[PDB]
């Protein structure tokens, strides 16, 4: 079963813990990867009910299970805060433009 489903991509809690660790280490190093420079700040204008406080940062989670290292980021993201707490799993799949919906 999937712990998180984004569109038709299925992720387990191991997949999310692995992506968050990689994204949080780049935040501590003051580094980014990719043409769109991830991780970067996430603004919660859609109002998802996250139970952890901001600031928030978005980082890609790949359907393949690999950690993101550049190239296409796909449409799914883990959002974590400044204290390395997971806020949620969201995706651009099924939302217009740069908006997001939550994975279920
Ligand atoms: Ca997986």
């Amino acid at each position: 079963a999937c712990d998180y489903t984004c569109g038709s991509n299925c992720y387990s809690s191991s997949d999310v813990s692995t992506a968050q660790a990689a994204g949080y280490k780049l935040h501590e190093d003051g580094e980014t990867v990719g043409s769109n420079s991830y991780p970067h700040k996430y603004n919660n204008y859609e109002g998802f009910d996250f139970s952890v406080s901001s600031p928030y940062y978005e980082w890609p989670i790949l359907s393949s299970g690999d950690v993101y290292s550049g190239g296409s980021p796909g449409a799914d993201r883990v959002v974590f805060n400044e204290n390395n707490q997971l806020a949620g799993v969201i995706t651009h799949t099924g939302a217009s433009g740069n908006n997001f919906v939550e994975c279920t």
